[PDB]
């Protein structure tokens, strides 16, 4: 039953071809699927223990309920044969951290705008699931060949994590908004590191010291304040994912809101 929202795959389906991370007990690879697309593919290897067999069948179980444009689709899961594994959609793209920095200043306003849409679509669906993903940053977000993004999660974040989160492990939607937050930034930083240099204790003592990030170069006023308010202290005064979908949809369908810049501070004088 765990599995009801997955089809099974069968092994003579699938081949393994390179190693392109690590998985909790296991490989994750690059591959392919015949029924041939490319897929990635993660293992569960021999030894793996009760909790990992439970988690690793959850996991495939609550990705196979996850139907939506802007949630990696799960391909499958062979759970009947070992080693057992849990089998997606490939981005050719890659995650959108790296894709960004190696893209600088490449897009319009309207299409960065319309990637955080779609990122704040798959929230709200994920939110609305009643699943809590506690690790949103774009280093867990692919992009596929029409620049749609997918909401993934590739396991390991104080720079993006909400201070009730961090404070005590509250993790909610809510928490998952302040990561979106910082999302934003980095989408319209084209994947600059949050707070540059700042460690982990000086990013919290900030925070708490009620500094929050500045705008982005060339970033839309109504875009600055939205992320903004995604990092209210207070957690139930931030936005809920429905509200955010909703402004992001509004800003684009009226693309002439988004031509209102935020001024930005500069860090450097130059004089002539
Ligand atoms: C195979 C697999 C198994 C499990 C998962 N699980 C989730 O994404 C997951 C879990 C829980 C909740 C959610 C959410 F709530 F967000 F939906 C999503 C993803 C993939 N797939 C990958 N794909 C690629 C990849 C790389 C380059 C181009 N294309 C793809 N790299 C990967 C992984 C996994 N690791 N790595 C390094």
């Amino acid at each position: 039953a765990v599995l009801k929202f997955t089809t099974e795959i069968h092994p003579s389906c699938v081949t393994r071809q390179k190693v392109i991370g690590a998985g909790e007990f296991g490989e994750v690879y690059k591959g392919m699927l015949k029924t041939e697309v490319p897929v990635a593919i993660k293992t569960l290897k021999a030894g793996y223990t009760e909790k990992q067999r439970v988690d690793f069948l959850g996991e495939a179980g609550i990705m196979g309920q996850f139907s939506h444009h802007n949630i990696i689709r799960l391909e499958g899961v062979i759970s009947k044969y070992k080693p057992m594994m849990i089998i997606t959609e490939y981005m050719e793209n890659g995650a959108l951290d790296k894709f960004l920095r190696e893209k600088d200043g490449e897009f319009s306003v309207l299409q960065l705008v319309g990637m955080l849409r779609g990122i704040a679509a798959g929230m709200k669906y994920l939110a609305n699931m009643n699943y809590v993903h506690r690790d949103l940053a774009a280093r867990n977000i692919l992009v596929n060949s029409n620049l749609v993004c997918k909401v993934s999660d590739f396991g390991l974040p104080i720079r993006w994590t909400a201070p009730e989160a961090i404070s005590y492990r509250k993790f909610t939607s809510a928490s998952d908004v302040w990561s979106f937050g910082i999302v934003m930034w980095e989408v319209m930083t084209y994947g600059e590191r949050p707070y540059w240099e700042l460690s982990n204790h000086e990013v919290m003592k900030a925070i708490n010291d009620g500094f929050r990030l500045p705008t982005p170069m060339d970033c839309p006023s109504a875009i600055y304040q939205l992320m903004m308010q995604c990092w209210q202290q207070e957690r139930a005064r931030r936005p809920k994912f429905a509200d955010i979908v909703s402004i992001l949809d509004k800003l684009i369908r009226a693309p002439d809101s988004l031509k209102t810049l935020a001024d930005f501070d500069p860090r450097v004088s130059i004089r002539l």
